[PDB]
């Protein structure tokens, strides 16, 4: 098993940081990451505490939102150090902290999210984690851990969503052009909160809403990340 790593391609002008997916990895973001540097700008893609690893328990017991929140604040500060312009996107967990960082950190240019509603509703998390485990321990040759793992998952579920109602509610608060991609056969989260998303954001100086329509969740791997890659690029141009 290969532990994906943080990685970082230098620019020039501009910078974009991209926050991976709940139980996803730095590899979420490895095809965006490569078309923004076809483009010519800085990437940054750090791994979230308790991710990466062959054991799906590190997740649970090693990460929480208040640590990735912080590693994503990091990311910004580390590429706001280096670039005229910055951007932070996020793919579901890290569009909540893509966000946070619009509202509340400084020297961010724009940014947005890849499939992440921000404000809670019916998902489907609980079978996607037991289904990624399920998967982890098949590569690792190790018996199931559903039992253990559910002692934990509610609760960390119950942490992301708390964490993200307050980012919501503060969605008054951000000026920046937002980018909002979601997927039209999205199996995970509910797609209907991306026009709730949308809507909230009363100050924000454009947003620029994209619909996938026949692609499943992770936009950025599938069928869909070529022409998000191109929508994306074509708001930085903006
Ligand atoms: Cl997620």
């Amino acid at each position: 098993f290969r532990k994906p790593q943080p990685f970082e391609y230098e620019g020039t002008d501009t910078g974009v940081v991209l926050l991976h997916a709940y139980t996803g990895s730095p590899n979420d973001m490895n095809f965006m990451a490569r078309a923004l540097q076809r483009s010519g700008y800085g990437v940054y893609v750090p791994l979230f505490s308790g991710h990466g690893t062959v054991e799906p328990l590190d997740i649970l017991t090693k990460g929480n939102p208040d640590i990735w929140w912080a590693e994503s604040s990091a990311a910004v500060a580390h590429m706001t150090a280096k670039y005229a312009k910055v951007f932070v996107f996020g793919l579901s967990l890290g569009g909540i902290f893509a966000m946070k960082a619009l509202e509340t950190l400084p020297g961010i240019t724009a940014g947005g999210v890849f499939s992440s509603p921000i404000l809670p509703g019916k998902h489907h998390l609980v079978p996607g984690f037991l289904k990624y485990a399920e998967y982890m321990n098949r590569l690792a040759g190790k018996s199931d851990e559903s039992t253990q793992i559910l002692a934990y998952l509610p609760g960390q579920l119950a942490a992301i969503d708390q964490f993200a109602t307050t980012v919501a509610a503060d969605l008054n608060l951000v000026k920046q052009p937002t980018f909002i991609g979601q997927a039209g056969q999205d199996e995970l989260v509910d797609g209907r909160l991306a026009y709730q998303l949308r809507d909230a954001l009363i100050n924000a100086a454009r947003v620029d809403f994209h619909w996938y329509d026949d692609a499943k969740h992770v936009i950025t791997v599938n069928s869909a990340h070529h022409a998000l890659e191109e929508d994306v690029i074509a708001f930085m141009q903006q």
